[PDB]
Order: structure tokens, then sequence, then C-alpha cells
């Protein structure tokens, strides 16, 4: 559920919406992470 974090890949990324929204289905977008569920 998209936020105004960063990231640097999507693999991280993943790590965000693990501590976001309990996924790992997150992609990385001009340094930000966007995720799933």
């Amino acid at each position: 559920q998209f936020t105004q974090e960063s990231c640097t890949a999507s693999n991280q990324c993943w790590s965000i919406c693990k501590r976001l929204h309990n996924t790992n289905r997150g992609k990385c977008m001009n340094k930000k992470c966007r995720c799933y569920s």
C-alpha cells in the first residue's frame, strides 16, 4: 500500500513491505517502495 519510504532495490523494497504490510511483494520505483496486500 504505497508509501513515501525509500528503496535501493525491489528485493530491498520487500523488507520494507514486511515492516509495512507484512509482505515480500514490493517493487522499487524512483527510490521509493510500493507494496501489495
